[PDB]
């Protein structure tokens, strides 16, 4: 009858001073569309900060509703829904307002999955961006020499596998020995601790021909690096600037006064890709994601805190902690935040 | 016997002060695989104060030949050349050295062309870039919006009518109003002169949704207003930034701290092309717009300077000239240079 969620209450890219836990809210009830999901576990997301400040509609002011994903139980439903939903049924969604006992989500975009376990969630946001982006922008095939940054990360990891199961060479960047043993353990070709071995003396001296494609996660001094780095006819798919979003502007700084003279020079391209422009190619995505996860051909790797200094993300209240983990660079694999 | 040539004696990018007209130089011989052409028009490019700047590789000191295109008669040539060539017979070619009475050119490269017409010049580096880049990278179809800048110069010409043949809207830029009338004429849906009207706003208040495509090649403001006027999935192609070429570093400033946010907001690019990275493409590209170029498909428009203060571009002395009115933004179509025999 009464639940907690998170809401923005001011708009703010530190999401402490944003974000408000609100403990005596009304359960919202379904619409004739719509199922009502008692989320089970959510997905904490770098851009969760870049919502929290507004930078999404900048009409829109506070209060909000606010998490990108969740996975749980259909505890009610409309009539319409009970079509081809039922009550006590596994789903998972990608859709605004997960941080929250429970979430209204219409049935038209609500994925059924096969139980309530937290490596379904990692595919909604993390494993369909890897998926689509390298299928839609790529160009992958054999051989083809893909750098992947944030390579140990949510998206990261999936980058990494899919650009293997292309038979391509791949190199990962990530901040730790630990983070180096899981990319190696996902046959990661080259994976790189940027904090013992400098990334651009690894791609001088590896790779001086350089690589046909970079899953860019993290901008500034990574972006410029990687524009160097491209082969003739490269391609760099900018997945995110994860560097800048703290800032005051969201923005991180790059050397683009010659990057067009750069990009002309070797034919080469930078190409953004946003989620949610490719959703027609997303319930595909989602169905061969799922098929390699439940094969075991895909390791879905979840971070639910359990080795952090306060332990396991349980509960709204262990978001905040969980939202710093991240940028701290502390994850491995996808951070998630388990309701019990 | 003796022929007159221009060599680039001094890296710059003030083409007058780089590039000196030798009176003295011996006419080269063909090699067994070799044409000799006897030039007759020879092609202006952007790109001569590019490579006059030593822009190209960085390694080569002067001296060295310049000019990137040329049409003329094969008046000597090897013996094994003798097979597909004969002495007499109309030829073009795009390799470096065409500013010269006389230039030795690998058979291999050279194109075969119906007679020696200005026309048929035009295709070899204008053609060429425009048709190449839009069908491999373009992505052109029905009712895309297509933005081309320097849309009434050499290559922009092309980009326009390749665009309106691929069925397209398609915007062109220029500087002036008889550039417009020239635009209205290849079919431009929107020419617009960006000296009496503001492009940002004509873009904003006719293409809100922006436009699916941009052949840019002027960069500077330009592109930064390219870019902002691109729609969801937008491709902006880099073909040049003619504005920053005479700057010492070649390059035009833009405000493009923002680009990543902007095209990661949009799901846009922002495509490089450089020809010589695309000569697999290039005889299948001449073949086509050689076709369409002699059925009167295609306007190959020439600027010979029959309008420019000192008239005719005639000889290689008036190629500083014809380098100035390009810079100087006064050509509709290609410059053009005749050397007269
Ligand atoms: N375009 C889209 O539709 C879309 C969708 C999903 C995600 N993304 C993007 O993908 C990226 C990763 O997001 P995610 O949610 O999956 O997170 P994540 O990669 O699981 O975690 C972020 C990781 O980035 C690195 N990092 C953290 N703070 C950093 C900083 N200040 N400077 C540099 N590196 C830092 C750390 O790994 P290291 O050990 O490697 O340093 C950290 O583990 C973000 O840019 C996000 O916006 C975009
Ligand atoms: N990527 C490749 O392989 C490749 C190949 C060929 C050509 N290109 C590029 O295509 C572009 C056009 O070259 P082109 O040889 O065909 O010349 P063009 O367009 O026939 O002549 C240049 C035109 O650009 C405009 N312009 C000239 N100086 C300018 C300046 N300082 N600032 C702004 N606009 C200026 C003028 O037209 P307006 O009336 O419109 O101002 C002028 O008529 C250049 O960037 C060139 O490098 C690249
Ligand atoms: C300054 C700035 C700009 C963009 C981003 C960013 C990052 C991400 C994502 F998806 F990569 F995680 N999206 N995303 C984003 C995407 C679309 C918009 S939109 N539709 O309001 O213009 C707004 C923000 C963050 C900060
Ligand atoms: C600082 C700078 C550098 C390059 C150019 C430019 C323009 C053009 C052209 F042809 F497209 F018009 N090419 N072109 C260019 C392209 C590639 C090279 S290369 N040999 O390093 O790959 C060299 C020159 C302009 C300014």
């Amino acid at each position: 009858s009464m639940m907690q969620k998170l809401v923005v209450t001011r708009l703010s890219p530190n999401f402490r001073e944003a974000v408000t836990l609100s403990r005596d809210c009304p359960v919202p009830l379904p619409g004739d569309g719509d199922l009502l999901v008692r989320n089970r576990f959510v997905g904490v997301n770098a851009s969760d900060i870049n919502y929290s400040a507004g930078r999404y509609d900048p009409s829109v002011k506070p209060p909000f509703d606010i998490g990108f994903e969740g996975i749980g139980e259909v505890v009610a439903l409309g009539l319409s829904a009970s079509a081809r939903y039922t009550v006590g049924q596994a789903v998972a969604y990608m859709a605004p307002g997960s941080f929250a006992e429970y979430t209204v989500v219409p049935a038209s975009i609500a994925t059924p999955v096969p139980s309530v376990k937290p490596e379904y969630l990692t595919l909604l946001v993390s494993g369909t961006t890897a998926y689509i982006s390298l299928k839609e922008l790529g160009g992958l095939s054999e051989g083809k020499k893909v750098l992947v940054t944030a390579a140990a990360g949510g998206t990261g990891q999936f980058a990494m596998q899919l650009s293997k199961k292309a038979k391509c060479h791949v190199i990962g960047t990530c901040s730790s020995d630990e983070k180096s043993a899981f990319l190696k353990s996902l046959g990661c070709d080259r994976p790189i601790n940027y904090k013992t071995e400098p990334v651009g003396t690894v791609l001088k001296q590896e790779y001086p021909e350089g690589v046909d494609v970079v899953y860019e996660s993290v901008g500034g001094a990574m972006f410029d690096l990687a524009v160097d780095a491209l082969a003739t006819k490269g391609r760099l798919i900018v997945i995110g600037f994860i560097s800048g979003y703290q800032t005051p502007t969201g923005l991180s700084p790059v050397k683009a006064g010659t990057l067009p003279a750069k990009l002309l020079k070797k034919s080469a391209s930078v190409q953004g890709f946003f989620l949610n422009h490719y959703l027609s190619k997303y319930q595909a995505a989602m169905s061969h994601l799922l098929e390699m996860c439940v094969s075991g051909d895909l390791v879905c790797e979840v971070d639910l805190g359990d080795l952090s200094p306060e332990g396991r993300f349980t509960g709204l209240e262990s978001i905040f902690r969980a939202v710093n983990y991240m940028y701290m660079g502390k994850n491995t694999g996808k951070i998630v935040v388990e309701l019990p």
